[PDB]
């Protein structure tokens, strides 16, 4: 399309909103390409990752880690504003995989503290993808600071199943994985730091040992359980994204299965079927879609289950509704 | 089906019989839907997994690490008779992956020693699944202990490729692979416990570095090779079923390849082919169909070659036949 | 086919060059089945990995790390005359994942220096493999010493997509990832040995932490950077073959994506589509097929960043040609 073609389409602001949630959206497309817009503010602050309090310097896009879920079509256009406070200290860019040039966007959106800019870019792939912040330089400390997070890019009749069967969710979450790195001392206490720049070197140096100190989903251990569990009822249909801006995942619903995963997150890959256990290289996102058949309490984790229970990749599904006993009973409870 | 419907059902007790070998069944169903009853005691026993002596307090499902292979088809009912001997110390439980609810029956099959318990589940998704202890808080360190194995789910007609033609397998073997974090002394040598209580702590603090100490196929390095190797002869069509309960693998055939390798296990996602090095990520498991062309020792590894040769994960198979000099041939022998 | 049959096909010998660059070859196959000869010289050799002169006692097939990619097509015979001088201190021989028996051939090819042998296989299937030394007892250390590389055996027919359309490159470049485990002295200075032997025990401790030192490309940190990137131009198809013979990869092309990308490395399976990161496991290649969109400068990396960037394993593709707006526009350049 010529600038003249992109400049007469029509333009949608889109709200956003805190993960696991998803900013309204409809899955089919209602109407011809669009210019979808969005605005971002990046903030550096700190955030308490486990129950021992803990700490982490956020490079956060829109102040949450993961930077929140944006939803286009395929072949619609993004254009995102992206802000730089005056308030932070370092220079800050993003790099949608979803995108094509410049490295993504990361070489035309270097914005120093005080500075803002526009990309747009036209999603010609449908799928989930990674996005991130990407410094020359600093890019795995940024990305593990967790500045990253993920779009879905619809096709434009919505989700089909391997044979062109419409796959229709009632409801989405996003959910974001992070790898991260905090310095102990020598009594295996972690470190905390007044400021960002002050925790670098130590940091690298724990990076570089390829194994990280936490593994959380939303940015710290039991984010998404309790007050944030996520929920769902018997019969409903649950689309779960899920990304991993650094380091490999391997998803799985304990209790359930991934009846349809787009494990690469790429649409026009037909998705795997009754999956037990997924897997999400680091450096991209997947989509899993499930109807729920239980009720009850459900735990989401990573498989790795040491990363998964003692490094703090698990969240919780609360789930309403009749119990089935075709699927399931216990002939005979527990007993001596 | 209703609650009588399934109580009017033929049922048939099934004998387990140890790793890698796998019970008598039928690859296409024999009638219809059945009730298929295993019973496994769980015996928390200490074994030895590498020539140093190096012992483990394993927690082994019907005393053997992985616990046994069962096999039924779509739509049967897998009913556990599920026993925890008052010698054991721990409360153990047992989730099926291949099960839909109550995080894979675990919360519905809580029993403490001197305790048993009888699960019944519908088999709904045709695939090989992973099945482990998961007691609320100690989830990993039980099954890094040995306590998991796989079922496989056989689709009512057998199996078949992608295209729709029949693979039949002349023979099958599981291969449970496990990763081990045994704790170490001062001198760096494997450090022995009287109860598995003790070795608690020093274990999660390995578990923690995400670096097993050995990774090894049916409990214990070696332990499937000399007289213990898998056979096959030249023609014949082998299903290698593998599992991995916590940790990613990729495995390979030394000498071969996977002619069709359902990769994540799951027999509605078609199969890969031709494959020379697979992966099942920790969580789950695979199975590659091969039929073996030349005769000779092959080993069949975890191709992360220092987890097959430093840490343990290698397994021989002994095939007999007449060697293929189409299909290879030395044209000239080393020499000077 | 006949004994004569055999006999009676042309043989032709093949020019091998050093990687990233590929041999003279053919798609779609020019003539019946051949016998291809290639033949090569293995060189212990010190090289240097890093700015810091760190050394390595490198096991190189031809010379290079990583060995040549050798192209064929299925059907064809591959025959290696494998050359192992005097001036070597060990014995090495060769396991091609694309072949079949007698450990990929390792097992007719173990030459001591100063011997040289000839293996001849039939590559029956189509896909890029692996093959690297394989000494019995020292596998591992073989292996990432920088023993192995890939080979391609073409589909007769050359490559096409899931829906039969025909994908002809305009380039084909080889990347190989080396994971190098080198030994650091107390004051964290990595150590340098006078003969290959000398670092065996101490190389072995680091491998056994399954923690790489350093991920490469072709050898080194930044061999495929500054003036060594490779290049494309917009509107060209280019294929990106990708080893890594014994721990697990996440190719992404920074500013690109994988059009189609056969992960698993084998033809007959079909690709995956629109790809962001692609997985490729220890012990296997695989192949992204990707058309140029955006001119500048991209990245190609490992997609855990911290490998990457921290690690060495990124290279860079220089490509010339016409921006495209539609696809990406700064529509406000950064500004306060
Ligand atoms: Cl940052
Ligand atoms: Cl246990
Ligand atoms: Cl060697
Ligand atoms: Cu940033
Ligand atoms: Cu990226
Ligand atoms: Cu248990
Ligand atoms: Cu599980
Ligand atoms: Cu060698
Ligand atoms: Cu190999």
């Amino acid at each position: 399309a010529t600038a003249a073609e992109i400049a007469a389409l029509p333009r949608q602001k889109v709200e956003l909103v805190d993960p696991p949630f998803v900013h309204a959206h409809s899955q089919v497309a209602e109407g011809g390409p669009k210019v979808v817009e969005f605005t971002m503010v990046i903030e550096e602050k700190k955030i308490v990752i486990d129950d021992a309090g803990t700490e982490v310097h956020a490079m956060a896009f829109n102040g949450t880690v993961p930077g929140p879920l944006m939803v286009v079509h395929q072949d619609d256009y993004l254009e995102l504003t992206l802000i730089n406070p005056e308030t932070n200290t370092l220079m800050h860019n993003i790099d949608f995989h979803a995108a094509t040039g410049a490295l993504g966007g990361g070489g035309l959106t270097e914005i120093n503290p005080g500075e803002k800019t526009i990309l747009r870019f036209k999603a010609t792939k449908p799928g989930v993808f990674v996005y991130h912040c990407a410094p020359p330089g600093m890019v795995p400390w940024a990305v593990v600071s967790g500045m990253n997070g993920a779009i879905m890019v619809l096709p434009r009749e919505g989700l089909h199943d391997g044979k062109g069967k419409a796959l229709t969710y009632d409801k989405i979450y996003y959910v974001g994985e992070q790898d991260f790195y905090v310095p102990r001392d020598e009594n295996g206490k972690y470190k905390k730091y007044e400021a960002p720049g002050d925790a670098y070197e130590d940091t690298v140096k724990v990076m570089r040992t390829l194994t990280p100190t936490h593994v959380v989903f939303n940015g710290a251990v039991g984010a998404l359980t309790g007050d944030k569990a996520m929920t769902a009822a018997v019969g409903e249909k649950v689309l779960i994204v899920h990304s991993q801006a650094n380091r490999d995942t391997r998803p799985h619903l304990i209790g359930g299965h991934g009846d349809y995963v787009w494990a690469t997150g790429k649409f026009n890959t037909p998705p795997d079927v009754d999956q037990e256990t997924w897997f999400i290289p680091g450096g991209a996102a997947g989509a899993a879609f499930y109807t729920f058949q239980q009720p009850g309490i459900y735990a989401y984790v990573n498989h790795n289950l040491i990363e998964a229970f003692e490094l703090g990749a698990a969240a919780h599904f609360k789930v309403t509704g009749e119990w089935n006993d075709d699927l399931m009973t216990s002939v005979l409870a527990p007993s001596g």
